[PDB]
């Protein structure tokens, strides 16, 4: 009704990625409290998403059909959501590690302020992207099994190029989803990227970012050994990252946007085949 927790499974393999890259040894169940962390994390993060933005999800022609807009949720079950998610993802960090619990509370902060840097700056589509690097982030420091000696291990133990990869191109298809916003959002006194700057100027601006994205996805390939199965993972993720480009510039945004969908499923099969 208000979050499918279906859709979680396209934000897992960013979290096994993370895990795997850090190569620290973890556990079956380790694992499932690692999907357990990222159900969580999105039940909470879609829940308040609809509690924060609610009063200006109400006067767009776009979205005028969400719930707990028309009714159909209260604000209660939505508030329940938010704090199960919480919950959840709390539990799963504690049964995991004491780094993974001590850095939750910070890595559920991010997740529940985003809703919020609308009416900051103009950089949301940043905090998407520290917010799917976060589960990344969280894969890695939860990969140990606390085999970690200090802090300022796991902090090493962070695959911190693809984390800094996949938030940049979270940050890129944001920056280009937020382009049929560009009216309402400057209405009111939102802020975007698309909004700043035009939309062509938009496209440039996530041109770069895409390109950056591109680019470390590729460097991890050389700074990790990454095998060759992993290596046609890159290869097929930084083509889709180029289609979802191509089909912006070309004006067909909506079909740049369900191509995105592709990149987890192709490093996600890439886990799988190991
Ligand atoms: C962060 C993860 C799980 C991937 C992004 C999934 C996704 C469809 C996010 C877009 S929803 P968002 O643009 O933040 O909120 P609205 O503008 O639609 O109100
Ligand atoms: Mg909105
Ligand atoms: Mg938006």
């Amino acid at each position: 009704r208000l979050v499918r927790i279906e859709h979680t499974i396209f934000s897992l393999p960013f979290a096994y990625v993370g895990a795997l890259l850090s190569r620290y040894p973890f556990t079956l169940a380790d694992a499932i409290l690692m999907a357990a962390a990222v159900v969580g994390l999105r039940m909470a993060g879609m829940a308040y998403n609809n509690i924060a933005d609610l009063d200006i999800d109400r006067l767009n022609p776009r979205t005028a059909k969400r719930p707990l807009v028309v009714g159909a949720v209260s604000l209660r079950e939505a508030w329940a959501l938010v704090a199960a998610g919480s919950a959840i993802y709390f539990a799963s960090a504690a049964l995991l590690n004491t780094y993974a619990l001590l850095l939750s509370p910070l890595v559920l902060a991010i997740a529940l302020t985003y809703p919020h840097a609308k009416r900051l700056h103009p950089l949301p589509h940043l905090h998407l992207g520290i917010v799917l690097g976060s589960v990344v982030f969280g894969g890695a420091v939860a990969a140990s099994g606390d085999e970690a000696s200090s802090l300022g291990e796991v902090l090493r133990s962070v695959p911190w190029l693809y984390v800094a990869a996949v938030s940049l191109w979270v940050a890129g298809f944001d920056t280009i989803y937020s382009i049929m916003d560009i009216d309402f959002d400057r209405s009111h006194g939102l802020g975007s990227i698309p909004a700043l700057l035009g939309p062509k100027g938009a496209l440039a601006a996530s041109l770069a970012m895409h390109a950056a994205a591109v680019a470390l996805f590729i460097a991890g390939v050389e700074a990790y050994g990454l095998g060759a199965i992993a290596t046609v993972s890159t290869a097929l993720t930084a083509l889709v990252i180029i289609l979802v480009q191509a089909m912006a510039w070309l004006g067909r945004v909506k079909e740049s946007f369900n191509l995105n969908l592709a990149v987890p499923i192709i490093i996600g099969a890439g886990i799988i085949v190991d």
